[PDB]
RNA sequence: GUUCUAUUUUGUUGGUUUUCGGAACUGAGGCCAUGAUUAAGAGGGACGGCCGGGGGCAUUCGUAUUGCGCCGCUAGAGGUG
């Protein structure tokens, strides 16, 4: 909780991995390696329903959570990697990833940059489900 | 040329060998305007440069998965209308 940085010169860099699935939202600050983290607070640690864990309130809440934690280290600057359910299912990220992207944008914390480490497989294995789909 | 032979014939009775004709075999010729239609918008094949997620064998790469090992922080994580 003590950062050596300077205050006017120069800022101190993170990254969130804003993982967006269908029904949940993490956001997770860690260093640049990835091996130290910082805060992770997710969408149902802030509403207790199951149904609304990925909703945008839910996201916005742990942002500001995460936003918040961060500050009281110092951390100034967080680079953005946005991240979906990935692999054989689904590749578009859920409703709680701008919110949480936006609100932390809104609380403070510095903007880098932003980039997809989506796991997109090049040819993964047999999707969960059958022949005629989830219907 | 070789073998066989219907017989006409030597005035009439017999043999042998020829001229002359028919059958088979066999050598040197002369001639054909000497002799093989075209190459199917049929087909087969050779040859040239290709072309192609065609086939078989060996090798190599890519991520994702799931499991394990180590590290960081955590009370939730999955999943559903
Ligand atoms: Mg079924």
């Amino acid at each position: 909780s003590l950062g050596p940085q300077v205050a006017e010169g120069e800022n101190v860099f993170g990254v969130c991995h804003i993982f967006a699935s269908f029904n949940d939202t993490f956001v997770h600050v860690t260093d640049l390696s990835g091996k130290e983290t910082i805060c992770r607070v997710t969408g149902g640690m802030k509403v207790k329903a199951d149904r609304d864990e990925s909703s945008p309130y839910a996201a916005m809440l742990a942002a500001q959570d995460v936003a918040q934690r961060c500050k009281e280290l110092g951390i100034t600057a967080l680079h953005i990697k946005l991240r979906a359910t990935g692999g054989n299912r689904t590749k578009t990220p859920g409703p709680g990833a701008q919110s949480a992207l936006r609100a932390l944008a809104r609380s403070g914390m510095k903007i880098g940059r932003i980039e997809d480490v989506t796991p997109i497989p090049s040819d993964s294995t047999r999707r969960k489900g059958g022949r005629r789909g989830r219907r």
